[PDB]
């Protein structure tokens, strides 16, 4: 049987050695046919409490755990708010070939028709495909498998609420039945060129929201607070109202990295549109969102502030 | 032949006296509009919709209002960037006082470029604004062979030409080479039906958005305090909830008497009363079916009028 | 309370006396109903939906006519199969001569299954039954906490809970743990506004659906008029195109006086007239904003009382 | 400069000595792509794509190979009615031996039309056709900025410029002004690592499309074997499923040794193996993840070299 492991950042979505995990294999007793578990308490908190300093000590373990030769995957139960996030970060820090997978519920485990379970479940069986390996970290939510680079909360309430706008699900699992059709060509895991094995905390990046008659004192107060980012959610494909874009300019020329989002859901930010990235100092993220921009954004200020090679972190990743 | 009057915000979404010479332009490029009405022309504004200002959305709401009390005057075509056209679309909707079409119409490509969606998307405007079935549809923004309701159009892509949806109802109707047809209506009060009334405002009330995340601020919420925000969105993280340090800040805000209403940074669904937040213990007002940057237009209107959480609750549960 | 009726087409979608063993099993399964209204039930058909029949849909809507023409009523709910769900609703759409609501909702997982989506649907669907604003909204579809109109409804995919769809228009409101919101309402005639009356029909006329594909045959129209097809839905290539050979069977069939309706294969958007199918000159009509299923329970009502081309036409441009 | 061979199968997409009028038309139209690209033109047929045969899928497919395998060309773009791109482009993706780009592209509107989607469309299949990363993607269908996968690509609405959609999986990429951007590929095997070969093919096997719905008949699979059908795609309801007396029918059909594969009617998802069909007794295939008409495609192939259930079910799996 495969040996997998769930780390648990929460309560229950749904001895092992978390009671979170024991009571997981109650609720879901299906899944001790699959693979032999072994569960860990990261955390206990809903993912809109998450911090850097959680996102660290869940990469560093997910690394250790995916170091030994007896682990085959690790599934990670985590709150639906910014699973997108945590997702995001470990697609560019885990070290590994091995799959990471992260799974919620949009419904409490207690609700009708609650999703936590079939949820599970397929996580389960995505953890131990052999197809899995080399995809990158996935989430595994409502029958469809997502890569991390891609997937997006579009929707508050729904069980469907998962969706990769830009380029759709990489595969499905169907009552445990994986199959792919698509892997992301943008480098992940083991090819990333992130390492937060030495990071005890993350640079400092805020996100602004863009809107007619906008304002300075929003970007004005980030740089007090000690911003080494700031991603801007821009209007269309990512415009700035003109006293933000000077407030902007004034922050990239003090050594804080601007890079333009966007506030819409879904396409590129592109470069050479309307905004003069190259003349202002700012950086294009291109097709991301503003939420994943500012992961990307905070990994690559752990070793550089430099305009051209976070343009190119943007371009790549 | 039906009068219509022509209102741009900018230059011409298509090409390269009616009175203003963007239309004039706009007339030569797509001479097929002439034919279906005696258009007049008016220079509102001279911008980029990136720089939309409160100063803007008064006076053309104020203009559409004193076109539409015209006997002579059918419907107002509104040319708009498409960056902010849903926050304006939103706006007039619940300031115009008239139940005669008010479309708005933009272009996601140039004119100048290969395949301009521009002349397409001011014929098949035309075609809306003279239709008998648009009376009393609320203002509509017609993109792509497409009629959207303002209350629930928004731009949802950064190029397409297919960028405007309604993702939590869908167009209420299709344009296609002019033929008009309506499948659905909004049900939310509009226009004619709204309480709104911006005929003696000069400068609306200021509100802020803020972007929430994992490991988040107060630095952002005192910073829209000290600049006198009246109210401010929260685009929360799932159904609409904070960072802790974040709410912290927000129920200092409410107290000291800004208005705090919880939206949501993902994109589609509503932000609902008696979630994981308890808005009546905090202060908050749930924004329920709309999105930060229409949020924001409304709790505007409404701090016109009231700062009372209980009133302006009733107005995100009504409009 | 309310007092409302479920009918039961085949077994429970919730779980693994009202009147029907098949509904207390679903009030055993989902007690909190119970509190909602006072639930009668009665068995109408035992089958998966795949198996529906016309003799099913008459036996349906004329129960459904008499449920409703009580005044101890407020409501009727459903629980059907999801395959032809659509068909069924729009069939009732189109014969049901009341504004109280309609409800039809199923499972797309069995009640046995791991996270069971029945539970929820059947909740939802009681609390949309009962809602006030229900009223005169005609037949509607409840699942995966949405309300979708008849005209507008499909199953869009195979498996997902959330198969249901309104391409074509969006769903007209949300129903989250009971809270029923409507944001839109049809302006296609329906229920009471409908010109159809099946009080008086046994048997429906025959309809075929054909599906167009490159190297197309005329041997499948000439086997549909075999067996006495007194209309055939085409499911053309892309706006409603037959292949060469295709479209010489057709008109054949239609000079012989058997109604030709052009839908599409696609998926969505209107299959249009004045396109490149000249429908005047072969004698064919346009179905525009449906699909080929719903198209061809519209022909077969349109059928029950012309054959005329003109006034079929009219018939698909109104409902 | 790159060398591009544009073959046309019918009239100009953009508009109204490469070596061939259509092509000389193209680049007179969108001469920005004299710049990007050597092209020579070729005439393969002069047909709308609702007129295709497999006689013109043999002469297209064995004339990609021909071009691709001279050293001198580096890509082939196929202008192609929308109707039936999505077929053509699947039948290439699985008999193209090459991982030079193959790229098809057509217009949604016609060149003389305002807003003609054409000009752009052109322009972008260019710089995909020329571009580095576009080498062992598949053949592509390159619409409205997008890049779809041909396994995954589909017409999704009637009249839309955004008809194109890959409801499966979504693009493999983006190309917007001509920058090309691949963010995902397709890992089920296509081009040069596919099973097929057409080399030696005059005539591909009859296969016939069957549309489900309630009170269905047997009439049409018994018309689809008199005329001599190889094999039925079965165009199911919901996840594939027949009415009964069609099912007895598809059963005979099969003991027959006509392949019986079960698509579905729906738009999306897989019609999977081991649900409410018992596949290996009633004799047929499931077609999982593809639709009625690219299901008719792999079959056609599939039938060039086995009727056996086993491997066909093993090919439908895979490709
Ligand atoms: N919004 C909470 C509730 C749990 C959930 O939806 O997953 C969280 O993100 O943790
Ligand atoms: N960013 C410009 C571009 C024009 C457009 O897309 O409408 C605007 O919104 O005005
Ligand atoms: N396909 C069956 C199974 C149940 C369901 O999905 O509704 C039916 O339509 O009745
Ligand atoms: N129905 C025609 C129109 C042209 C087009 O839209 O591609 C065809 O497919 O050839």
């Amino acid at each position: 049987k495969p040996q997998v492991t769930i780390l648990a950042t929460g309560g229950t979505i749904a001895s092992a050695g978390a009671v979170t995990v024991d009571k997981l294999l109650a609720a879901v007793p299906a899944i001790n046919d699959l693979a032999t578990i072994k569960g860990e308490q990261i955390s206990s908190i809903g993912s809109q409490e998450m911090t850097g300093k959680v996102w660290l000590k869940l990469a560093k373990r997910v690394n250790e755990l995916l170091a030994q030769k007896e682990t085959e995957a690790v599934i990670i139960t985590h709150g639906t708010d910014t699973m997108e996030e945590t997702a995001f970060f470990l697609n560019l820090t885990v070290k590994s070939q091995k799959p990471v997978v992260l799974v919620g519920a949009m419904r409490p485990g207690s609700s009708m028709s609650a999703d936590g379970p079939m949820n599970l479940y397929n996580a389960v069986n995505v953890a131990i495909n052999k197809a899995s390996t080399n995809k990158g970290v996935v989430i595994v939510m409502n029958d469809e498998i997502h890569a991390a680079r891609e997937a997006t909360k579009l929707n508050t309430t729904a069980v469907n609420a998962f969706a990769s706008p830009n380029t759709g699900k990489i595969g499905t699992v169907y009552y445990g039945k994986v199959e792919y059709f698509t892997q992301s060509v943008r480098p992940h895991t083991l090819a990333s060129e992130f390492d937060i094995s030495k990071i005890e905390e993350l640079p400092r990046v805020d996100i602004l929201y863009a809107h007619p008659d906008d304002t300075d004192v929003l970007v004005n107060a980030a740089l007090q607070a000690g911003a080494k980012g700031i991603i801007h959610a821009g209007m269309g494909n990512g415009n700035p109202f003109p006293l933000t874009q000077n407030a902007l300019e004034k922050a990239a020329k003090s050594g804080v990295v601007v890079a333009r989002s966007s506030r819409v859901g879904s396409g590129s930010t592109t470069q050479e549109a309307e905004v003069d990235d190259k003349k202002l100092g700012f950086v294009a993220t291109e097709s991301l969102n503003p939420q994943k921009a500012r992961v990307l954004l905070m990994l690559a200020l752990t070793k550089t502030s430099d305009r051209e090679a976070i343009q190119k972190i943007f371009s790549t990743y």
